[PDB]
């Protein structure tokens, strides 16, 4: 029993893959992980892998030559996994080559299961032309851009979200930290993973919320979503559990998840296109780029707050990031218009000009041609008043620099820029060291343990690698992440035209507005103030979905809870009796209105 892992095979990705797969593979005694890449062995730096692991085989060939597919025994492989060169300078060419891989592989034996990565969402669509590619029967494409920027978009609604998600499918061994440090409660959250299990018969006919409560109280399971088909994240009262309903769970061990299966005892306003045809996203007629370009002085004249500043490094030759993947989720029809966060891009207009083709259908987007390094540009766009600052590079030193330059900026009674929401996307793990000064840097302490990561202040693509194995073991985890992260899913129409098309709001489209959204919640003013002082997370949770159909799934705590530092870290799915603090913020899914 074996899987073939081909594509971009690097000591760096091999050892990373093997780490992922063997933490999650319950019975790793059977499986052979068979690697296949054209580059010559590296028999020295490679037989140490044949050493540390007994279930590994390397081969010389390439997936395109049918004889190699034979001498690797693809016909009998459980699945074949294609790894992409995440950092390749011509993504479209890299994506094409893996599609070619798929084709060759399916031509040989059209029933093998293929998991692959794609760089760009527009390339993902082409796999649908391959007659033997079947999403339904478990072929998967992990799209790097849609998920990278989806993670980041959600984090603008709830900081830290990106890293909370990442730890639910990165598979690691608890460190057993005993001191009463922030690291301690953080590592507790990390131990949680995401599982999927059918619901006991005893539940059928009950409402999602009642059942959710039972899982929480009786079973100590966090149930976040439901499927019969399309996934429903945290639906409301009107939604009953029928038979053969699949449940989505966060919990620290697979054993506890099983319990859930074994339970006993006005005229004109109608004429404005405000949405895409499915009523799933806010839409607007294609504004021409000029209507949206700002000058430093214009931007200065307007005050902005609660907005998203997206700093971008790149020029005409840069490969397109595919920014629609960032702005689309932030334009989901389940936000109220007034509520949408304005997005301001700061970067080369020559670059941005290119992205604009796919962005011209989203409201409240504007571009200030400038540089994330210019303090004046950053002052004009009111960086200190913003809701989140996203720092991205196109195909790290620039980003880090931008990041550092904001923190060391002064405002107004004078305020320092150390406390503004930043998320920087990194290409190299090792240099997260530079993101903040008050942390404890070590060059081989894994990314997920560094302060910046725990705090949702850094994101790397490397994190989406462990998603490879996660989706091998459980197809559904991927489709959940995707559903949550991108807003909703419609995958058919974007596949055709590569553009959201606008429509007139019919009541059935307006129904699609009724979905949950990610949000962060304060315990200062809310109807939960009382619970602030030494209350139970469980008591909160309970009142939350009881009174509001609002599911909570974590805390965002100040690491220092005497200090001025407002850095916060993620605590995923705490137990019932976890003690609240009034300065806490809570990760929740809220119902539409
Ligand atoms: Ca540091």
């Amino acid at each position: 029993k074996h899987i073939v892992v081909c594509g971009h095979i690097t000591l760096e990705s091999v050892s990373n893959f093997l780490k992922d797969f063997l933490h999650k593979d319950r019975d790793d005694v059977n499986v052979e992980i068979v690697f296949l890449h054209n580059i010559s062995p590296n028999l020295e730096l490679e037989a140490l892998f044949k050493r540390h692991f007994t279930q590994v085989e390397f081969y010389q060939g390439s997936v395109l030559n049918p004889h190699d597919l034979a001498r690797v025994k693809i016909e009998s492989a459980d699945a074949c996994l294609i790894l992409a060169n995440k950092y390749c300078a011509d993504p479209d060419a890299e994506d094409a080559s893996n599609i070619m891989r798929v084709i060759s592989i399916k031509n040989y034996h059209p029933k093998i299961r293929i998991i692959t990565q794609m760089l760009q969402y527009h390339n993902k669509a082409h796999l649908l032309n391959i007659p033997s590619w079947n999403w339904k029967e478990g072929d998967d494409a992990i799209c790097l851009a849609e998920l990278k920027l989806g993670f980041i978009a959600q984090s603008c609604l709830a900081q830290g979200l990106s890293t909370m998600l990442a730890n639910l499918f990165s598979m690691r061994s608890f460190i057993k930290i005993e001191e009463d440090t922030w690291q301690k409660y953080y590592l507790e959250g990390v131990s949680n993973e995401m599982y999927t299990e059918y619901l006991s018969s005893a539940f059928v006919g009950l409402s999602f919320p009642t059942v959710c409560e039972l899982c929480f109280v009786k079973l100590k399971l966090l149930m976040i979503a439901i499927e019969y088909s399309r996934i429903l994240i945290n639906p409301g009262n009107h939604l009953k559990i029928q038979e053969g309903t699949l449940g989505f769970f966060i919990a620290s061990d697979a054993k506890e998840v099983k319990r859930a299966f074994f339970y006993c005892k006005d005229n004109m306003d109608s004429n404005v296109k405000k949405y895409d045809s499915t009523g799933m996203f806010h839409w607007c007629a294609p504004k021409e780029i000029e209507k949206v370009i700002l000058t430093r002085s214009e931007a200065a004249m307007t005050v902005l707050s609660g907005h998203v500043v997206v700093c971008i490094f790149g020029d005409v030759s840069s490969a397109l990031i595919g920014l629609r993947n960032l702005v689309m989720p932030l334009r989901a029809s389940n936000f109220h218009y007034h509520e949408l966060k304005h997005i301001v891009f700061v970067g080369s207009i020559e670059y941005l000009k290119r992205e604009w083709e796919t962005l011209h259908n989203f409201p409240k987007v504007s571009i200030l041609p400038g540089t994330p390094l210019s303090r004046a540009d950053l002052r004009a766009v009111n960086i200190n008043l913003c809701d989140m600052c996203v720092i991205l590079s196109a195909n790290d030193k620039e980003c880090i620099l931008a990041s550092l330059n904001i923190k060391s900026m002064q405002f107004d009674s004078i305020t320092t820029g150390v406390n503004i929401p930043i998320i920087t996307e990194l290409v190299n793990d090792t240099n997260v060291q530079f993101l903040d000064q008050d942390d404890d840097d070590d060059p081989d302490t894994e990314l997920y343990l560094t302060q910046p990561f725990a705090c949702g202040t850094a994101f790397a693509v490397s994190v989406l690698d462990s998603l490879m194995s996660a989706t091998y073991f459980n197809d559904n985890i991927l489709t959940l992440i995707r559903t949550l992260v991108t807003g909703g899913a419609l995958e058919a129409l974007i596949a055709e035209e590569n553009a959201l098309r606008g429509g007139y709001s019919t009541p059935q489209t307006l129904a699609n507005r009724d979905r949950c959204r990610v949000a962060q919640l304060a315990l200062l003013d809310g109807p939960f103030a009382d619970l602030g002082d030494g209350g139970c997370y469980g008591d909160l949770f309970c009142k939350a979905l009881k009174t509001y159909n609002m599911l909570c799934f974590g805390i965002y705590r100040l690491r220092d809870a005497p200090s001025q530092c407002t850095k916060r870290y993620v605590i995923t799915n705490p137990p019932y009796e976890f003690e609240l603090v009034p300065t806490d913020l809570i990760f929740c899914l809220m119902q539409f209105d």
